[PDB]
């Protein structure tokens, strides 16, 4: 569905993204509001027949499996369906993959341009956690 800002955080909190390798609650929000602007079924599609999938635009190069994307990987061994359902279970447990890769939170690129280095913590303000 669409989540509001404070109804994800807690979302995330549940599902243990808080300081996940380090990183805190509000770079996980500020990332989904930048990549899929809160939307659980999002999708966009890239030059290189790749696809970005759900709430964190997971890309189906790497992450998930579309049967579409010629050439690639499905390193969180996942359809990308899967990643489309209102339940963030999925992604998360994707993005903890994708995280924990070595390259950080990079790895998503709206992150990188619009989150990391703002205030974060902002994005988890005024919420019941
Ligand atoms: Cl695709
Ligand atoms: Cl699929
Ligand atoms: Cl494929
Ligand atoms: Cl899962
Ligand atoms: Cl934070
Ligand atoms: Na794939």
């Amino acid at each position: 569905k669409v989540f509001g800002r404070c109804e994800l955080a807690a979302a995330m909190k549940r599902h243990g993204l808080d300081n996940y390798r380090g990183y805190s609650l509000g770079n996980w929000v500020c990332a989904a509001k930048f990549e899929s602007n809160f939307n659980t079924q999002a999708t966009n599609r890239n030059t290189d027949g790749s696809t970005d999938y759900g709430i964190l635009q997971i890309n189906s190069r790497w992450w998930c499996n579309d049967g579409r994307t010629p050439g690639s990987r499905n390193l969180c061994n996942i359809p990308c369906s899967a990643l489309l359902s209102s339940d963030i279970t999925a992604s998360v447990n994707c993005a903890k993959k994708i995280v924990s890769d070595g390259n950080g939170m990079n790895a998503w690129v709206a992150w990188r341009n619009r989150c990391k280095g703002t205030d974060v913590q902002a994005w988890i303000r005024g919420c019941r956690l």
